[PDB]
C-alpha cells in the first residue's frame, strides 16, 4: 500500500468566471504543488476544494484531472464525504476504480446524525467500494464532535487508516494517539503544525501547503527531529503570512499568490466570492514580497 | 398570486427499503395532509423531506409527483436551496415551471458564508428564476444567525416576500414585525406555535402537521381570536405529543403515526437510521391512541 | 405569604463617584418605582441591582435601606445567590429577618457545579432560613440550562415556589406550565413580556419597568384579556425603548433615563463603565423625549 | 525581582467538615508541594484553591497561612480577581503587604464586561497596589476570549508581565510569542502541557501539579531540551492520570490522592460536592497504585 504519511496540499480547483472548472488551471495549480512545493501527496475533494459548492459530475471530473495530472507521482486521497451517502459510494466508486490511494469521507452534517449513524456511514462506504478510509474531522464547520471513544468504534472497521484532525483539541490528539497507536492522524491546522507534530502526528493535509509547501515541510522535519527553535523560527513566518490570508480571504488570497507564480488559479465557485477585490489583490501581492519571495 | 398564509405541512417523503422514492406512498401522505389535516399548503422539499440527503433527480421527482397530485387544491411552496447554488437556480426553474406558488431556500451552509454572500445567493436565485422567495431560517442546524439589519437587507429585493422563521428568538421575531410590516412571517416551532401565534405570525410551516393539522389549526385560529386559554389547553396535549415525538425520534415516528392512518409512509432515507425499532413502533401506537385517536 | 404576581421592577441602586452607595438616590429610586411605576413589588440585589460587585455588608445596607423606604407597601422579594453558599445563608437570614416576603438565588456560577449540587444549594439557603424560594434560569450570564425533570427534583422541596425565567425558552415555558400548573413563572425578558404573557406566566421582574412600568403593565393586562392586538402595539413602542436602551447601554441609561425624573440614580459600580459620557446622556435625553413624556 | 518562571501548583486548600479552613492540612499541602513535588512556585486563591466560594477573611487566611509556611522558599503569586474591583484591590494590597512576588487576577465575571472595562480593572489593581499582574486568558468558566490586539492594549502597562493562559488555542499561543517576544505565558492545561512547551510557554501553573509535579517537571524540561519522544511517553502516563481524575472529579480526587501521600487535604467546600463517595475513594486508590506509586 502507497505510504500516505508526510506533507499533503489540500487542492485547491480553478474555476472560471461563469463557475465551471478551468482544467488548464486546475492541472497548473497540481504541477505546482508536486513540481514546487514538494509535496508527498494530495488531498483531492475536501472543504479546500470548494466541493461542497458543486455537483456529482463536477466531482468526478475533478478526480479524473487530478489523477489523470499527478498519475503516479505522488500519494492522492479522495474526500467523497456528504450529507448524500448514495452520492458519497458514487463518488467513492469512481475515485476507487481511478486508483487513489485512499478515500476520506467528512462526518456527515446538517442533520444532527447520532453516533451509531456517523458509523454506519463510514462502514458502508467502505463495503460498497472495498477502499480504505480516513475520517475527515472538522468540527469548526460540521459541528461534529466526536470523543475518544466514538473514535474506537469506528476503528473497529480495520480499512479506517485514521484522522484528518482539522481540529485544535490537543489533549484529545495525544489521547488518540495514546489509545490507537497503529492509527495515523494527519495535522489540519498549518498555523499550529509545531504542536502536532511535537505530539508525533504522522503527516499534515493543508490549504496553505499550495503556497507554502517549501516552509511547512521544514516545520515537520525540524520538529520530529527535536530542533524546536527552528522550528518555532520557520513557524513564525509561516503565521505571519497565515495571518495574512485569513484576513485578506483564505480562498482568493491562496490563488491570487499561485498567479503570481504563473499559475491560473482562476476564481472562486458561486456562492463564494468569485473575484478577488482591487484591496484584496494588493494585499496578495504584499504576502507575496514579503514572505514566499 | 396565490395566498400563502395560513397553515402549511412540510412534507415528509416516503422511501423504500433501499433509500428510493415511494411514489405511491408520498402520493398517499400528500392526500392525508390535504384531505385530512386540511392544510393551506404543502412546503416541499425542506429539511422535513429529508431533502439534504437526495440527488438533483430525487429532488425533481419529489417535486414532480407533489405538484401532479396536488394540482391546484392547495398552495405549494418549494424548498430548492442548497450549498451548491448551480443546483439551487436548476430546482427553481424546474419548481417555476412546474407551477409551484413560490420558491424558499435554506441559509447556504457548511462554508461560513458571509451576509454579502448570502445575499448574493437568495437575489441569484430570484434573478434567475423570476419567482418569489421566502427566506428559510433554521439556525439550529445551518449556525446561520441573520440580525434585524440583514433581513432589511435581504428585503430591498422586492421578490423576498419573508421568512420561515424556524428559530425561537421571539424579540427577533417582534423586530420584524416591527420594522417589515409588509412581510410575511411563517413560525417553524410546531411546539411554539402559541407564542409566535400571540405576535401576528401570518402562518405556521410544521413536520408534526402532517399528523396533528386540527389541532394546530385551532392553536391558530383560537390564538388570533383572543381565546388563550382555550388555545394554551390545545397547545398543551399538542406538546405532550411532540414531547413523545421527539423522544421517540422524529422522523420516524411522524412517518409510524402516518402508518397508524394507513398512509404507507415507508422508511427514512439512510444516513438516518431506516427503520423503526420495535420499541419506536411500539411508543408511537401509544402515542397514536393517547393524543390523535 | 403575600401576593407575589404581577410587576416587580428589578431594583436599580444609585452609586457615588466613589463606588459607595447613595442612600438618597436609592430611596428616590424606590419611591420612583412605587409611586410612579405602580409596581406590584421589588426584586433587590439582583443582577440590575449590581449585586455581585458589591461586598456583603453592601448587599446587606441595600437589604435594609430597601425595606425601610418601601415598609409593607409593596411585595420584596429578596435575591441572595452567590458563589458563596455560606454568604447565600447569611443574607438569606438577614432579608429573612427584615421581613422580605421570599428569597430568590441564582444558580451557583463561576465553577461547573452539578444538578445535586445546585439542588443542594437551594435546600441549604431554604433549611438554613426557613423562608420560600424562587429559583431560577438566567443562562446568558450563568451558563446554566435546567431541563423539565430539573426542575421537578427543585419543585419536591415544597418552599421552592417557581422560576424567574430569564431564558427565551418558550417550548420549556409551556411545558412548566404544563407539568406544575400551581408553580409560579416570572418572566425576566421585558421585551418578550407579550409572548410570556401568551403561555399564562403570573408576572415579570424587569429592569426596564424602573422607567417604563406603566407599558409594561398595560402589555401584561391586555395580553391576558386576548387583547393581542393592542398589547403588540405597546410592546413595540417598548422595543424601540429597549433596543435603544440596549444600543446606548442598559445600566448607565435606565440610570440617566431616571435622573430626567428627578431621581438622582447615580453612577455604575466599577468594574462597569461608572460615568454616563455626553453622548450616551444626549441619547437618553431623546429616548426619554421620544417614548417617557 | 524574582523568577517565576516553572512548575507552578494551582495551590488546593484543605477544608473542614463545616467548611471552614483546616489550617494544619492546608500547611502540608504546601509542604508537600514544596518539599516532595519540588514547585518552583505556588499560585496561590486560584480557581484551584477554591477561592470564589468563600469570604475575603477566608481569602486573606489562606494567604497568610501560605506565605507563613513557605517563607522565601519559592516563588509565590497571589490571584486576587473578582466580580468585586474594590476587593480585587483589598486582597492585592493584603498580598502585596505579605510579600507575595506577583499579583494575578481573572477576567471579571459574571456580567459581559467591555475590553475597556476589564483594562481599566486590570489597571487599577496595579495603581492601588504598587505590584505586578498576570493577566487571564481562561474562557471555559468565563466566557472571556481576548485576542493579540487586546492583549497589546494591556501590556501598554509595564507592571503587566505575561498571561496565565488556560485555553487551548494554540494558535493564540504563537502569536503572542511572536508579537510580544519578551512577555511570559503561563500554560494552563495540565494535560496539554508538552505542545505548551514545544511552542516556548515559560511556565505552567496547574493542579495537578500538586501530586504529579515530578513528571510535570519532566515533561517540560525533555520537552524543552527538544527530546519530544521521551517528553511525550510522560506526558500519555500523565494523560492516563489526569483522565483518570476527570472522571472520577478533579478537586476531590487530587485531594484524596494527597491524603494517600499522608497529607491531611480535607474536604471540598459547599456548593461543591463536600466528601468523596466510597466508590471515589476506592478509584483514587486505584489511580494511586497505577500512577503514583
Amino acid at each position: 500500500m502507497r505510504d500516505l504519511k508526510g506533507i499533503f496540499s489540500a487542492l485547491l480547483v480553478s474555476f472560471n468566471e461563469d463557475g465551471t472548472i478551468n482544467e488548464k488551471g486546475l492541472r497548473q495549480i497540481i504541477r505546482h504543488n508536486i513540481d514546487k512545493m514538494k509535496v508527498d501527496g494530495l488531498y483531492v475533494g475536501g472543504s479546500t476544494g470548494e466541493n461542497f459548492m458543486l455537483s456529482t459530475e463536477e466531482k468526478k471530473e475533478i478526480f479524473r484531472i487530478a489523477k489523470d495530472e499527478a498519475k503516479d507521482q505522488i500519494a492522492l486521497i479522495a474526500q467523497v464525504g456528504s450529507v448524500n451517502l448514495k452520492e458519497a459510494v458514487e463518488l467513492g466508486k469512481y475515485a476507487t476504480e481511478l486508483g487513489y490511494d485512499c478515500l476520506s469521507a467528512v462526518t456527515p452534517f446538517y442533520y444532527k446524525f447520532s453516533f451509531p449513524e456517523i458509523k454506519h456511514y463510514y462502514d458502508t462506504i467502505i463495503a460498497e467500494t472495498g477502499s480504505n478510509m480516513i475520517v475527515y474531522s472538522i468540527p469548526f464547520l460540521t459541528g461534529v464532535n466526536m470523543g475518544i471513544e466514538q473514535f474506537g468504534e469506528l476503528y473497529k472497521n480495520p480499512k479506517v487508516l485514521g484522522v484528518k484532525f482539522t481540529a485544535g483539541d490537543f489533549y484529545l490528539l495525544e489521547r488518540l494517539k495514546k489509545a490507537y497507536p497503529n492509527h495515523l492522524i494527519w495535522a489540519g491546522f498549518d498555523e499550529m503544525m509545531l504542536p502536532a507534530a511535537s505530539l508525533g502526528v504522522d503527516g499534515a493535509i493543508g490549504s496553505t501547503f499550495n503556497v507554502n509547501g517549501v516552509r511547512a515541510r521544514q516545520i515537520f522535519e525540524l520538529t520530529k527531529a527535536g530542533k524546536l527553535k527552528e522550528a518555532l523560527e520557520i513557524q513564525h513566518v509561516t503565521n505571519d503570512l497565515i495571518e495574512g490570508i485569513l484576513a485578506n480571504g483564505l480562498y482568493l488570497t491562496i490563488k491570487e499568490l499561485l498567479k503570481l507564480e504563473g499559475v491560473d488559479a482562476g476564481y472562486c465557485r458561486e456562492p463564494m466570492t468569485s473575484k478577488a477585490t482591487a484591496e484584496q489583490v494588493a494585499k496578495a501581492k504584499d504576502l507575496k514580497a514579503k514572505f514566499l519571495s
